[PDB]
């Protein structure tokens, strides 16, 4: 099965997945000098204070943080979006050192780590419908680098040692990821896909031009997690980020002149 080693990680996947073989694969590096401002475009619309956080799971790749998705209470709308999109979880991408562990670059800029916050469009009923739709999802992507604590990111690096390996989860009930998120909205945006197997070309990426600032003591507990199972020999979870994919007939847009 799948996963970031040299014998399974992404040069390998095509094998099982043609699609990382496709035409609107993610990541890409965002060439800031390329990208174009779309008057069209409309201000992201985030509205995170009715969100229902429920559990956090180590998922062997990553750990995702759950959200009830059963009612419109965490939505996202606006920007390059039509409709109504449901946040289901998050999760993040990081590096073994602070110098790497993004999926998107940034004029070839790599950032310590990146958040999806992954969202799915209402008029598909569920998330497993809407993976099979182009525009069945919506990722907001944000930017990690290391520097001063992120109050509102603590309380996820605290629960991280009850869940060290692959299979394990918490109740994570009563988080709030507005405190995620920094202080501007101007974002970049371009048709793509989803960055792990099944590597689907469902999402409308969202990535916001303004990184937040986490300590290296909060990204150092990331890297204490664990792909392997309990009772297995360690392998530490650093470095599951898939690298830039070819831009291929693609344009950025920016929200931002
Ligand atoms: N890193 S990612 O693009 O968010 N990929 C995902 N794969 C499975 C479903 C949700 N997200
Ligand atoms: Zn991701």
């Amino acid at each position: 099965h799948w996963g970031y080693g040299k014998h399974n990680g992404p040069e390998h996947w095509h094998k099982d997945f043609p699609i990382a073989k496709g035409e609107r694969q993610s990541p890409v590096d965002i060439d800031t000098h390329t990208a174009k401002y779309d008057p069209s475009l409309k201000p992201l619309s985030v509205s995170y204070d009715q969100a229902t956080s429920l559990r956090i799971l180590n998922n062997g790749h990553a750990f995702n943080v759950e959200f009830d998705d059963s009612q419109d209470k965490a939505v996202l709308k606006g920007g390059p979006l039509d409709g109504t999109y449901r946040l289901i979880q998050f999760h993040f991408h990081w590096g073994s050192l602070d110098g790497q562990g993004s999926e998107h670059t940034v004029d070839k800029k790599k950032y310590a780590a990146e958040l999806h916050l992954v969202h799915w469009n209402t008029k598909y009923g569920d998330f497993g419908k809407a993976v099979q739709q182009p525009d069945g999802l919506a990722v907001l992507g944000i930017f990690l680098k290391v520097g001063s604590a992120k109050p509102g990111l603590q309380k996820v690096v605290d629960v991280l040692d009850s869940i060290k390996t692959k299979g394990k989860s918490a109740d994570f009930t009563n988080f709030d990821p507005r405190g995620l998120l920094p202080e501007s909205l101007d974002y970049w945006t371009y048709p793509g896909s989803l960055t792990t197997p099944p590597l689907l070309e469902c999402v409308t990426w969202i990535v916001l031009k303004e990184p937040i600032s986490v300590s290296s003591e909060q990204v150092l507990k990331f890297r204490k997690l664990n792909f392997n199972g309990e009772g297995e020999p360690e392998e530490l979870m650093v470095d599951n980020w898939r690298p830039a994919q070819p831009l291929k007939n693609r344009q950025i847009k920016a929200s931002f002149k």
